[PDB]
């Protein structure tokens, strides 16, 4: 009973705070909890980690990871598994793009900076831009799916508030073309992104960053819910 908006479910992808197909590239220290894996890429295109491979051909090491380095070229089980996970973004990706009969629609006209975002479905027919502090508001088993045609934008020092007990595992953001968060931002949510997800210097996220390109990071923070 309650809420009727469902959960996404991200099957085995909810098991890294970052999945992309084609690569990650770090520069600076970021300070990653959870696991990150890529496929089909290989390891080659996970830059910028100070990455080991000393032990497992299961996995490999970095000192900025609180967790895990899964690639394509790696051992049983981690192929299998990753295109397992890569599959599940793609249906998670999907099966928010998917969703009908939003409760909003076009807010803010694709500018939402001030805003207090009350739970359920949101749809922008173009780009989604957040260029000042927002609140996502309700309660700790409400759902947010908030679906982008176009690029999300946020900009630096903007933060995502959480209020009312809103929690960052039951918010979900898909969007069509790149997601950009400027340099010291902060973001609640997982992120299911056709292309791109780009982080700039000091950025923090809670949440996961699923990307069907790459991910790009600057000294980011990047911390998997729960």
């Amino acid at each position: 009973s309650g809420q009727t908006l469902d959960l996404v479910n991200l099957g085995v992808a909810a098991n890294f705070a970052i999945l992309s197909k084609t690569g990650i590239t770090d520069v600076y220290k970021s300070a990653i909890t959870g696991d990150i894996g890529v496929s089909p890429a290989a390891a080659t295109y996970i830059t910028g980690f100070g990455l080991t491979q000393d032990s497992s051909t299961t996995y490999a090491t970095s000192p900025q990871v609180t967790g895990l380095i899964y690639a394509a070229d790696y051992s049983t089980p981690t192929p299998s598994r990753l295109t397992t996970a890569v599959g599940d973004m793609q249906i998670a990706y999907d099966n928010a793009a998917g969703r009908l009969n939003p409760d909003f629609l076009n807010l803010g006209a694709g500018t939402i900076g001030g805003k207090t975002l009350t739970p359920g479905l949101y749809k922008w027919t173009s780009t989604l831009n957040i260029p000042t502090d927002i609140t996502i508001s309700g309660s700790s088993t409400d759902v947010w799916i908030f679906q982008v045609a176009g690029n999300l934008n946020m900009s630096s020092a903007v933060r995502i508030t959480l209020a009312g007990g809103a929690q960052a595992k039951n918010i979900f953001w898909q969007t069509a073309g790149a997601v950009t968060l400027g340099s010291t931002s902060h973001f609640e949510g997982n992120i299911l992104s056709q292309t791109g997800i780009n982080m700039k210097t000091a950025a923090s996220i809670n949440g996961r960053m699923m990307a069907q390109t790459a991910v790009t990071l600057q000294m980011n923070t990047v911390t998997i819910p729960q």
